[PDB]
């Protein structure tokens, strides 16, 4: 458990991490008031008991000419596994970056992206609608981002 | 405008961010110095907003994830208010204003349903914005990446 | 049927609370001697009023914290309706199912430890029973009110 | 912490709760006087909240049970002034906050459409704190038990 | 053909079926005899297409008034087979193709919730065309007349 | 509450699609002695079965091609419960008016010439009602039946 | 009023198609002569069946390539319906618009550059007018079928 | 691909509210000798900016009172999509039809001259089709703007 694994010392260097993750050991042992040395083996401890799982370059979608973030609610045919063909071919689609069984009305809810309208429906049409096991789909799209965070709250580790 | 090397370099980082100028170079195939000067740019352009390390939500406690679909009051001082109030809740990760049935859409993480009860009851419901919410739970994770699609540019 | 008496119902009205009283207790609570009033509760239960006593339970205390709400609806079939209502009495994390009036065909009540728990329920179990077409699940967020014991005020 | 035996006795009791010392010490391989402890401990430590005799609605003219979905208007105390006054309705036998559409679900019994009409009517919707509500009646008990499972502890 | 007069009649006799022709005669402000010849060319044209007795629901027993919203699963044949079936059906009285959401609106009565359910059990739902059904009960009749508005014709 | 004879029942059976019968015409399909006929109406009607002997119309016959049901939902004001039934019931078009269960509050059955006389009561008189919330009004396409008869067989 | 024949039916078909057809041709394609074609034709005008001759653009081909169908609902108030009513009528982006029966109080049909100027709208212009409380808003995917044209052949 | 100037979308702009004027007439309003503003015309043409000129008609003048927007649901089977959109390309009372992202998956545009008309299409015509599977339908009680005309002024 976290609190048997993670001192107070652990969890600011996660809080440090997540939020600028290039970082050398040395600015990180600058940024945690510690050693170069045992700072670098708690980052080794973290990394490899599963709690970082990877550090990742975040981009602009609107400086990459994304336009469009589109929340699309789908519901799965009642197939064989029209649940893992759904799932072998969402983990294929660049465009769809997370996918999410969820609770409610909706069986799962994607989140993607493309560059125009234009682009979402040639997805929408050619590709999402036109699998076997996708029985309908809702899409709704992003107007404004109010808020938007890679960083989990680690407090209730303190 | 940016070229096919500079779409391999940001398509490289996104899956490792924390890639060495000597193996970014290496994949990228380019020389060290030349490589660093894009990489650079592109920082400096704003096309890379940050680096962040991603870490998993079950290793720290956190295997409760859910969407919350929230409307708010027809007020002028409820849009800024929630907003201002959604940016101070470190549970609460990303929020958007979305077409369709639902004005916003929350997606946080906590600990137990425990957790998320006292946060919908005595944080979220009772600011006075907020007119209603609905939210939804995480099941199972199909598919989810931080890498956004560079094909269009090519 | 069989015709009830003031003093029938409070034994009804006692025992509902507290249905581990000992006959002697009972028979004081409603104002009775222990042969009349044992007579009576063995009349009660003949009748089929009482169903049951059952020693109920703290879902957290037994590590069960996630209460779920299942609204599921079943496939148009003349089998689907009894193949899970069949399954539905096999699966003990399920307390409830009612057959509803409204959107929803059937309501399930069910308990769990976790959420992780539920997602192999109904992933694994549920929504891959050949009779189950749709499921939407809902959760306790706050226990406002819960008894066991139905209204009796009625028949007086 | 709850043994192999402990689990046992309110696997026993939850079905059979009006059993004797004697013949509950007889189904969990322990004689009377431990068995008697066991049980002690459990009730003490929270574990069984209540004994109660469940009755037949059928029996009692009893013959609507009624599973209502309440949502509750945006004002400062509607919530206490609701969960207060169902707990003073008697016909109301549960009542949760949940997630998704509805704020609220009560279950509750009532003798016939009639006696359904006059409460909803004259008691739900005449609350103040009360803004809307969706009744659905039950056509078919398909299971109906009390007993929690147990076999997550084992 | 439709003067006022043609009107005054059908206004009279929607409420009072029964009424002798020297009543209506003298409501409508006519001799008999013509009275007589008027309403006669209204009986044999069409538009008093039935004369009724009304009864009281609750007085027969039937207390509970169902409205049931049913889908027919979309094939051949389903759609005039329920048709059919709805016809033989004494419970149900009235039976609507409407715009909407739900396809077919039902009008039935029953005794009582129990009488429902065999019905919804072993009638609605087991016959092959029927896709689904959502049924809503009448908690108080505020309104309820066979008298059609004709103003319009005046 | 209560059950009739068998014949007693034929002749709600035969009044219901045959209002205006002449006690004779009824007496000869019930198969009554032709006085005791009026008689056991004068039991019926003289309780509170019979409400009213009415004129069934034909809608299309009278220009009334278009019949709504319309979804009301009321405004949680004091008294706005009261004040739409008052309304109610002065509006000739809305033939029947129902508090209902479920999603939607109150179920109204109109009958209109064409659209446009629909659009008039609609948006000048019914949405303008101090206590209408809500409407949403569904048009039936097709009668497929429609009887103002009761079943009775439950009284055998 | 006008009696309309087959000529005449022919006339308001062609037109529809090719509303900018020189009164020659019109008549050379309806069978009459350009004396009474040209009479007929402004006897359909002036008699209210010729609205309006308008030239239709490509969207795409001018930008706007982002068309929503916005369902709109106004709140209770006594102006609200003629406020939103006349303040529709400003916004040029908003081309037309319907009070339809249903779930949706009001359908909108706008067209936007993109879903940036789409966000523009409805924070800052629709969901910020006093009579407007709710916004739910759809977009057109594939444009299956499009045309200006009335069908006509009912009256044959 | 051509460059449209301050000049060029008053052409358009005039057009789309003027669209059977004469070469002269445009030409003494957009500010070009008319030999040049007619070329510039058909190139606009050709260039697919300006795709047809309508003459745009009254519903109600010929006898289509009864605008239905229509919410249909297609059934996911072999290639029911270019099916359902072969056959509403050849009913004429449909005038439009989108692909809609959201709840429904088409959205129509329909024009009747009654209910009576409306149910024989839907009955007989659309719902008998067999990539249909859903189809819901609502209608206009009240246009409060209806507009051919895009806007343009997002090109200055
Ligand atoms: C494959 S995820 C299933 C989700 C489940 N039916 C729910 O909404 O509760
Ligand atoms: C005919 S495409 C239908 C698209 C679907 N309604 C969506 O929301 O994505
Ligand atoms: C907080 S912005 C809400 C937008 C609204 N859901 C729409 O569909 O237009
Ligand atoms: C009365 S608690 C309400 C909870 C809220 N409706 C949710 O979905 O989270
Ligand atoms: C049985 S006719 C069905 C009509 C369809 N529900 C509509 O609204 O158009
Ligand atoms: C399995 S019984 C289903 C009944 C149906 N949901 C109704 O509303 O009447
Ligand atoms: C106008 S009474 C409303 C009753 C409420 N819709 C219910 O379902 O209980
Ligand atoms: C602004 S008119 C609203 C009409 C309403 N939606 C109905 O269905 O009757
Ligand atoms: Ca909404
Ligand atoms: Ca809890
Ligand atoms: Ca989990
Ligand atoms: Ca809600
Ligand atoms: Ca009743
Ligand atoms: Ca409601
Ligand atoms: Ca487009
Ligand atoms: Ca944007
Ligand atoms: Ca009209």
């Amino acid at each position: 458990m976290p609190q048997l694994t993670l001192d107070k010392t652990d969890i600011k260097i996660l809080q440090v991490l997540q939020e600028n993750g290039r970082l050398t050991n040395v600015e990180l042992s600058e940024r945690v008031a510690l050693s170069p040395s045992p700072c670098l083996r708690r980052l080794k401890q973290l990394e490899d008991a599963g709690i970082v799982r990877q550090y990742a370059a975040l981009l602009s979608p609107e400086s990459v000419n994304l336009g469009l973030q589109a929340f699309i609610r789908v519901s799965i045919r009642k197939a064989k596994d029209a649940r893992e063909d759904f799932a072998a071919s969402v983990r294929k689609w660049p465009e769809v970056l997370s996918c999410f069984a969820l609770t409610g009305e909706t069986d799962y809810l994607l989140q993607a992206f493309f560059t125009d309208m234009n682009a979402f429906s040639h997805f929408v049409l050619d590709t999402l609608l036109s699998h076997h096991g996708v029985q309908d789909a809702q899409s709704s799209f992003v107007l404004k981002e109010i808020k938007h965070t890679t960083s989990l709250p680690l407090n209730h580790l303190l």
